[PDB]
């Protein structure tokens, strides 16, 4: 058992105090996308014991090739991680990893209903219903999808956090803050930043959203470019880390994966079952492990 998370204004609370949790996003769960081998109990317990992670995100592909809509095996991999997180007293994000979730609303509702029924009683579970909306209306496209999916979760699970994607690849948290979801408790809003691409401009939008009284949750962030490749931006990453520690913002680094790209935490061939020596981390993985392991415990 872990502390139940709630939202009060711009804070996520645990044990009656602002609290924040640091860990890794798994890569896309999709069949033959390469991330899938890391969807297992051994990776989850290694992240806890070696990285001191208190958070793992299962990034379940939806309408993209080899995703949940065409290969239900995606959900078996989510189940493995969620079960493992619960066994290790770690928070787990169930991420509907779509850029167009509002086009697959019925499928989203059915999936979150199933996840709520199975896992709703565990305080570990965090629902993320819409990874990264594109350049679409908050009020007219995202919010009504959010309302429909939240209603369905909340009929089954009245408490557990629901994180809602925001416009422009989950950047426009200031926009969401101007028309928040008020109808349901324990709703927080997605912020995504890639330190090779995003600095103070996006932090200012985040500050505006916090000032307007909504809670943020960085379910995905990178130390490299927005496209998941490029050099590690150490200085900008540290600026984001200070911002997130100051505002008690939970964070999952993209990505626990071995693909040849800057965002991968692991060198190609890093064991599917964990145990990685530090020399089998990339610059991004070494920076992500230093951030997660150093995260305030509260």
């Amino acid at each position: 058992m872990v502390a139940p998370l709630s939202v009060q204004g711009n804070k996520i609370l645990a044990n009656g105090q602002p609290a924040s949790f640091s860990g890794m996003s798994l890569f896309w769960s999709n069949t033959e996308w390469g991330g899938e081998k890391y969807y297992n109990a051994q990776v989850v317990s290694w992240l806890k014991s070696d990285w001191n992670a208190k958070l793992v995100r299962a990034a379940m592909g939806v309408e993209d090739e080899g995703g949940y809509l065409t290969d239900p095996a995606n959900k078996d991999r989510v189940t493995q991680v969620v079960d493992a997180a619960i066994a290790n007293d770690m928070y787990v994000i169930i991420d509907w990893h779509s850029h167009n979730a509002h086009q697959y609303q019925s499928q989203a509702i059915a999936f979150f209903q199933e996840m709520a029924r199975k896992y709703g009683a565990n305080n570990h579970v965090i629902y993320e219903i819409y990874n990264e909306p594109l350049q679409v209306s908050w009020s007219n496209t995202i919010k009504p999808y959010a309302q429909a999916v939240i209603a369905a979760i909340r009929a089954i699970d009245p408490d557990n956090l629901i994180i809602v994607g925001t416009p422009t690849w989950s950047q426009d948290v200031d926009v969401a803050a101007n028309d928040p979801i008020t109808g349901y408790q324990n709703i927080a809003y997605t912020l995504h930043f890639y330190a090779g691409t995003h600095g103070q401009y996006l932090r200012d939008k985040a500050q505006t959203a916090l000032n307007r009284g909504i809670a943020l949750f960085v379910t995905e962030w990178g130390s490299v470019n927005a496209n998941g490749d490029g050099a590690v931006a150490n200085s900008e990453t540290n600026a984001w880390v200070s911002f997130m520690k100051t505002n008690h913002i939970s964070n999952a680094n993209w990505a626990l994966n071995d693909k040849v790209e800057g965002a991968s935490a692991l060198v190609p061939g890093a064991s599917a079952n964990g145990g990685w020596v530090n020399s089998q981390l990339t610059a991004s993985g070494a920076l992500a492990k230093s951030i997660i392991s150093g995260w305030p415990s509260y």
